[PDB]
């Protein structure tokens, strides 16, 4: 037999065995997240360990088939996914140490606490507490206390662990035939053996940097505008030409500027659209929320939710004696079983989350026919882009009207528009520079371009230059500020938030053009457009069977990540911003710091 037709038989055996073990493991996890019990956690952990052990025997059994001796690119993909050693490429004593380090960093992050200087017995965890403060406090000193203490007490515990961690990780990566751990992560965008859609790992770094350059003007103006607003909020604490102090941005790191809305809102008098009241007066409930979301998809040519989705889904919190995790989540348990777990509340926010989450299900259903290993988004950043796209259309004033949740009496002004776009930009645009800079620092650390003795130095040099943000206190190499962020100490790649953001607007611009939308992109609603739903579905059913470059193309007509659509979305705010900054200093000096004097 040929090491192709036997690989095909190996794969066929895997899919049937895998589909069944993944289903048992999924069902077990679903029981525990819907009915937190002691035996339900038992059933789950065991069903999960049976799946991991299967995946390992199957991986170290697929090696047998020479990747080069393979032709059918579709079988190469599957085979590729499977024969990935990863950490198992390490010697038992190493793997053991790496796992200990990961668990340790993880626990000090979720369990570390800081205590009040004037009361050693009043101690706060990051969540909630420090988070509550960083999001709501308007006191410069209290915010500074929380920012520095988090990094001083827990971040420093992470420093030692993080260094050993990159060593061990780069080792895993090299032995797996990659340059370094960061090169390993970029491996998610790599596509080969396909003329015209190939994509290099290093090519990710340059498309990110090239697209980032085009975003800079919008960011600088957003930066100059909020920097002037924060000056009124913190009189005499900030320079007209300086970086924004790190502890004044709305969350513990400045990942999103979302919480800077009350201090930066362009027209505080105009009412912020919020139907979370009109839903109540109409006696709306969880069922109606998801039924309306379901109706939204069918309106563009997608299928109804499945029978069973409605029966097996936990769309409401069971209350007391039925403890469950309420984080909204979309499940693809296998064998055509789809479910959404969410403790739905009658709010505008949950009406949008339902669309986002039902967006994921739709994506899961569209590619259910692909073999097991190809059932996922084209790349790490597609699923959330698809989910975010749904809320965009559902929140538009035009959508809320046609649905009867917003009366045709709510006039939209050029001011309610800028108010909305600014709010959007604080989350969406504010996070792009933060995200790119954080991953850049890690990429460089993994490559070895930043000596342990210059980690923090380079970190803050980069915060000041790229993000235009400065540390309130100086930090030596004793600190590990990037690790005080969940994704860093919890070992998750971060660039996906950058790419997903650019993808979502490419998708949205594409679907809206296919929907014959007329005005500004941010007012678009794709409802009723089967032409939009068809274009969306052409890439959705692909799963990961095609290069992501092709799945993108099937939707936007181009094979690469492009920032123009994001910019088009924000153009109205961008022109307003420029005029607002007519007399302001746009940009920043990297010399200034809160302590320079
Ligand atoms: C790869 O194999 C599958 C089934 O094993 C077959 O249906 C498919 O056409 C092959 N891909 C191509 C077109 O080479
Ligand atoms: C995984 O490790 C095994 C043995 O250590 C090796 O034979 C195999 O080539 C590795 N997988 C690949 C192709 O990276
Ligand atoms: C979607 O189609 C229905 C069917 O006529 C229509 O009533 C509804 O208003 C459409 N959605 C919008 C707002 O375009
Ligand atoms: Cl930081
Ligand atoms: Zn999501």
């Amino acid at each position: 037999s040929t090491i192709e037709e036997q690989a095909k038989t190996f794969l066929d055996k895997f899919n049937h065995e895998a589909e069944d073990l993944f289903y048992q493991s999924s069902l077990a996890s679903w029981n525990y997240n819907t009915n937190i019990t002691e035996e339900n956690v038992q059933n789950m952990n065991n069903a999960g360990d049976k799946w991991s052990a299967f995946l390992k025997e199957q991986s170290t059994l697929a090696q047998m088939y020479p990747l080069q001796e393979i032709q059918n690119l579709t079988v190469k993909l599957q085979l590729q996914a499977l024969q990935q050693n990863g950490s198992s490429v390490l010697s038992e004593d190493k793997s053991k140490r790496l796992n200990t380090i990961l668990n340790t960093m993880s626990t000090i992050y979720s369990t570390g606490k800081v205590c009040n200087p004037d009361n050693p017995q009043e101690c706060l965890l990051l969540e909630p507490g420090l988070n509550e403060i960083m999001a709501n406090s308007l006191d410069y000193n209290e915010r500074l206390w929380a920012w520095e203490s988090w990094r001083s007490e827990v971040g420093k515990q992470l420093r030692p662990l993080y260094e050993e961690y990159v060593v061990l990780k780069n080792e895993m990566a090299r032995a797996n035939h990659y340059e370094d751990y960061g090169d390993y992560w970029r491996g998610d965008y790599e596509v080969n053996g396909v003329d015209g859609y190939d994509y290099s790992r290093g090519q990710l770094i340059e498309d990110v940097e090239h697209t980032f350059e085009e975003i800079k003007p919008l960011y600088e103006h957003l930066h100059a505008y909020v920097r002037a607003k924060l000056m009124n909020a913190y009189p005499s604490y900030i320079s007209p030409i300086g970086c924004l102090p790190a502890h004044l941005l709305g969350d513990m790191w400045g990942r999103f500027w979302t919480n800077l809305y009350s201090l930066t809102v362009p027209f505080g008098q105009k009412p912020n659209i919020d139907v979370t009241d009109a839903m109540v007066d109409q006696a709306w409930d969880a069922q109606r929320i998801f039924k309306e979301a379901e109706k939204f998809f069918v309106s563009v040519g997608l299928p109804n939710m499945t029978q069973g989705f409605w029966e097996n889904s936990m769309l409401t919190d069971p209350g007391n004696v039925q403890k469950a995790v309420c984080h909204p989540t979309a499940w693809d348990l296998g064998k055509g079983d789809f479910r959404i777990l969410m403790c739905t509340k009658v709010t505008m926010d949950d009406f949008l989350t339902a669309h986002h989450e039902m967006g994921h299900i739709q994506y899961d259903m569209a590619y259910a026919a692909q073999p097991f290993l190809l059932r996922n988004g084209a790349n790490e950043g597609f699923h959330e882009a698809v989910g975010e796209i749904m809320s965009l259309s559902a929140a538009t004033p035009k959508h809320l009207k046609s649905i009867g949740l917003l009366s045709p009496d709510f006039q939209e002004d050029n001011e309610t528009e800028i108010n909305f776009l600014l709010k959007q930009a604080l989350t969406i645009v504010g996070t792009l520079p933060f995200t790119y800079m954080l991953e850049k620092w890690r990429w460089m650390v993994f490559k070895g371009e930043i000596p342990k003795d210059q980690w923090m130095k380079k970190w803050w040099e980069m915060k000041r230059e790229i993000v235009g943000v400065v540390e309130p206190v100086p930090h030596d190499e004793t600190y590990c500020d990037p690790a005080s962020l969940f994704h860093v100490s919890n070992d998750y790649s971060f660039i996906r938030y950058y790419t997903r953001t650019l993808y979502q607007f490419q998708f949205q611009e594409a679907l809206c053009q296919a929907a014959k939308h007329e005005g500004p992109l941010h007012k678009c609603d794709i409802s009723n457009s089967t032409e939009a739903g068809q274009k969306l579905f052409n890439m959705l059913r692909l799963g990961k069977s095609e290069p992501w470059t092709l799945a993108l193309e099937n939707v936007v007509g181009a094979k690469n990540m492009n920032v123009r659509p994001l910019l088009n979305y924000f153009e109205p705010l961008f022109t307003w911003l420029k005029d607002q900054n007519k007399n302001s200093f746009v940009g920043w000096s990297t010399d200034w710091s809160p302590y320079a004097d």
